């Protein structure tokens, strides 16, 4: 006849029983072989009929207890069933076990009535995640979030999880710890967020080999406009990863184009690293530079410039930078590197900040339209709270300075929360005008003297002028170079400078470029203290009167001058193609310092309401805006495919390296087709583009696995939040995925890079003493080529553990390890 032995499962594989890599979870669902609602009569369940495992089985009886009681407290009391809160308060986990199971099986019963009453097990569904939030050991709060919400765990081996074992996980190998010879050091972490790959995996070094070389020729290989090939890289979180990817991109680079002996292949490749760390910079040195180094001068700007209070003196600008610019007179000694005034990330440091101030800690909803509308509001103010002051002054500094590739923020040039370039923001004339007399007049030698504590001059002698007392090589000598003036004091008293522009510019007449007014900045001299044009004694000095000035585009002062000229003048140096040195890929000088990069993103970016809003549409339809402004090389947004629930959609939370978007499903950006064409347009105005590559995570992948971990510190050593800790724990990760992208693309092109670089796949990496394996491809990522995860928000107490110690198991299909072990109350 019936009875309780139908609270079986129906059988005993995946068919009935959830489970991920075998183990069962107690957020897990399973097929009993048979439902009661009063212990009479039973019905054989239909494959549709499934219940929670935490309706059958629990870790310990503390926690049979609380599911009773909560259960009976939130609508399922039945006194015809012995249930009522009197009934169930007294029990307790040293209570009988024949008694507390008599009692679950009576809540049992009265489930199955609600059930069939509501005609779904959806409230319950809803009752058992509100039920598990109660329960500490079930709860996402036994993963161990820190202080401020966040944490990672790494992936170690086991015997349980033997499928998710690896020999490398060399974890932290970043910049000057590539062979992990100082751990303590100045190397930069491995954990950021998400799930972090784990690039010490020779095969993972392949495998982004082959990544590189799809998106180096992605126009071609995909069919789509065959020009649409990136030319170079932005790398994402280089001081996150094994270091040995930037050895082998750089190497895959030179293999390709020859940019070793050649100043003109390499610098029609520009690669640039983010990550200001100090220590990258010497590590790239060492390297002869395969990437430039992001240099930190933007924080002296934002310091020095952008505060309302606390304004770091004047002379900051001078050595707050990986290259001191007191009398920089020389070429290709400075490190390399790229420079900035603002990037996506500030700006979001700034919008988040305002977020939590705002609205307490509290439900994060979208009130992002509320930190942005304060934003746009004190932009416009002369007295700001919270956006920067001396945005101008700040960019007149950034573009004036000698051996630097500087980076425009499209965010500064336009409003980033409005539709793509269809609104500019206030900062639009100035920074373009700056930018334009970049082109014609920037180059040459570079002095920066003080002149008080908040008052500085930084002077460009012009093309082909090394220094203060050259006569002029170059016939743009006479008429290029620039003086900029930045008062970081708005109630500097008025008064007269002098400024030293060159023994090559005695007796020169100056263009009054750009200066400040009462209402902000003139651009022909009307309204501020300096006439329109102005002239030098003999020995080149320039009288200029400044003043104090508080306004929303200056708070201190800014002047500019340029020589007058009646014609347009271009004083970029072409790289000549014999390196002074055949060590170096990149050098920094005049033919370096020409180029200008611009960020064409921002996080906040909208959704494009239509095709004619996709970036990557309008950026093809203003390649010569761009061009016309001096900029040389495009940093294109992260243009994978995202995770469905991301907050932002930006690119960085990637489930697809190779799936760009197609035209019914595109990214923020655009699709695939669109993004070639946008690349090819830039190609078509003599600019090169470039692509974010993150290499370091992967975010929302929909494949779980049972992987065992250790709550471990951001380096990759365990650690402990606040006394507790965890180390060989089963969790229920997502960890799989990559889509057909993946699938489709994954490891594809190695044959060819072999056949056509062999010395790829036969150097062998530093991190490793072994070289990139292309005998296995990827075609979907796991946890085997993992480092770990940020924490997941899923808890460690889900896989079911029997009484006797042992994680509950079940023989499948991938499942054919161990023998199937399943609880009492389920067989
Ligand atoms: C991971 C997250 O941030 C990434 O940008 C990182 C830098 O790569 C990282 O190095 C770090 O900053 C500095 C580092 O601490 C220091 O060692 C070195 O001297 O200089 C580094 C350069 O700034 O922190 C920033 C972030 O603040 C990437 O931009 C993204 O991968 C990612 N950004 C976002 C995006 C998403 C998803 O769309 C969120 O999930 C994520 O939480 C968020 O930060
Ligand atoms: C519906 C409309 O919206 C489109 O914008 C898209 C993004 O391009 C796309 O990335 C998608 O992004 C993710 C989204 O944030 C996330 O919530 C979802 O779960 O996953 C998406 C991909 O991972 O969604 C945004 C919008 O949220 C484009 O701008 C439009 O072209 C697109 N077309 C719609 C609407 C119109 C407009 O009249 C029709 O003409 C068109 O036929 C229709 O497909
Ligand atoms: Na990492």
């Amino acid at each position: 006849g019936p009875g309780t032995w139908e609270n079986m499962a129906f059988a005993q594989d995946s068919s009935a029983i959830n489970n991920i890599n075998g183990y069962l979870s107690y957020t897990g669902w399973y097929r009993p072989y048979g439902t009661s609602q009063d212990g009479k009569t039973w019905y054989p369940t239909t494959v549709a009929d499934w219940r929670p495992i935490l309706m059958y089985v629990w870790p310990s009886k503390d926690v049979q207890v609380k599911f009773i009681q909560y259960f009976v407290n939130h609508g399922y009391e039945n006194s015809n069933y012995g249930l009522t809160a009197g009934s169930v308060k007294d029990l307790s986990e040293n209570t009988a076990s024949i008694n507390l199971n008599e009692v679950a099986q009576n809540l049992r019963y009265v489930i199955e009535q609600h059930i069939v009453a509501a005609k779904s097990t959806s409230q319950l569904a809803n009752d058992i995640n509100n039920f598990i939030t109660t329960i500490p050991e079930l709860s996402a709060s036994s993963e161990l979030p820190d202080e401020s919400g966040y944490g990672q765990v790494i992936f170690v081996n086991n015997d349980n999880t033997s499928y998710a074992d690896s020999k490398y996980r060399l974890m932290s190998r970043t910049i000057n710890n590539q062979t992990g010879n100082d751990n303590s050091g100045d190397n930069g972490y491995e954990f950021l967020t998400g799930i972090d790959i784990d690039n010490s995996n020779p095969v993972v070094q392949a495998e982004n080999l082959n990544w590189e070389y799809f998106l180096l020729n992605y126009g071609k290989l995909m069919g789509y406009n065959p020009d649409g090939n990136f030319d170079g890289f932005r790398i994402d979180a280089a001081d996150h990863i094994d270091a040995d990817v930037l050895d082998q991109m750089g190497q895959l680079m030179d293999d390709m184009y020859h940019m070793k002996g050649n100043p003109q292949n390499a610098n029609n490749h520009l690669s640039y690293n983010e990550g200001y760390r100090s220590s990258a910079a010497r590590m790239l040195n060492k390297k002869g530079n395969p990437q430039l180094y992001m240099d930190y001068v933007g924080s002296t700007l934002g310091n020095v410039l952008g505060r309302a209070n606390n304004r770091d003196t004047i002379s900051n600008l001078i050595t707050g930078s990986i290259v001191n610019r007191q009398n920089d007179v020389t070429e290709n000694e400075a490190t390399p590197n790229w420079s900035f005034v603002t990037n996506h990330d500030q700006r979001a440091n700034l919008i988040n900040g305002l977020i939590i101030k705002d609205h307490p800690g509290a439900y994060k909803a979208e009130y992002a339209n509320q930190a942005w509308q304060e934003f746009y509001a004190d932009q416009k103010k002369t007295d700001k709270q919270y956006a920067q002051y001396n945005v101008p002054a700040q960019y007149a500094i950034l573009l004036s300075n000698k051996d630097t590739v500087p980076q425009i923020y499209y965010g500064d040039l336009y409003n980033e929360t409005a539709q793509y370039m269809q609104e500019k923001s206030i900062y639009y004339d100035a920074i373009t005008t700056l930018m334009k007399a970049r082109k014609q007049f920037v180059s040459g030698g570079q002095t920066m003297t003080k002149l008080s504590d908040n008052l500085i001059a930084s002077v460009r002698y012009g093309k082909g002028v090394a220094n203060a007392n050259s006569e002029g090589t170059d016939s743009l000598s006479r008429t290029s170079g620039m003086a900029v003036i930045v008062g970081n004091n708005p109630q500097m008293a008025e008064q007269t400078i002098s400024i030293n522009m060159g023994r090559a510019h005695a007796n020169e007449q100056y263009r009054n470029l750009l200066d400040t007014t009462d209402n902000g900045l003139t651009y022909n001299a009307d309204g501020a203290e300096n006439p329109e044009t102005l002239t030098t004694d003999d020995n080149g000095i320039l009288k200029v009167t400044v003043k104090g000035y508080s306004n929303p585009y200056v708070s201190g002062y800014l002047g500019v001058w340029v020589p007058v000229v009646s014609v347009n003048q271009d004083v970029t140096t072409n790289a000549a193609t014999v390196s002074a040195d055949s060590n170096k890929i990149f050098e920094s000088n005049a033919a370096l310092d020409s180029h200008m990069i611009y960020q064409d993103f921002s996080l906040y970016q909208p959704e494009p309401i239509s095709t004619e809003n996709h970036a990557y549409n309008i950026i093809a339809q203003n390649a010569e805006l761009f061009n016309n402004l001096g900029i040389t090389d495009f940093w294109m947004a992260p243009p994978y495919t995202q995770y469905s629930e991301s907050r932002y959609n930006d690119g960085y939370s990637v489930t697809d390296r190779y799936n760009l978007g197609t035209n019914a499903n595109p990214t923020k950006y655009g699709s695939g087709e669109e993004l070639a064409n946008a690349i090819a347009a830039l190609h078509s105005a003599g600019l090169k583009a470039q692509v974010d590559i993150v290499m370091n995570q992967m975010i929302g992948l929909p494949g779980q696995e049972a992987v065992t971990v250790t709550r471990a510190d951001n380096r990759g050593m365990q650690t402990d939040v606040n006394g507790k800790t965890y180390a060989n724990q089963m969790y229920f990760a997502y960890t799989t995925g990559g889509g057909n992208g993946q699938e489709t693309y994954g490891g594809k092109y190695l044959s060819e890079l072999q056949s056509k670089y062999p010395d790829l796949f036969t150097t062998r990496a530093i991190s490793t003493g072994v070289a990139p394996d292309p005998t296995t491809h990827i075609t979907k990522w796991s946890a085997k080529y993992e480092n770990g995860t940020s924490l997941q928000n899923i808890g460690i107490g889900l896989a079911v553990k029997l009484p006797n110690g042992e994680y509950a198991y079940l023989r499948s299909s991938d499942n054919k390890s161990f023998n199937t072990l399943l609880p009492s109350e389920i067989s």
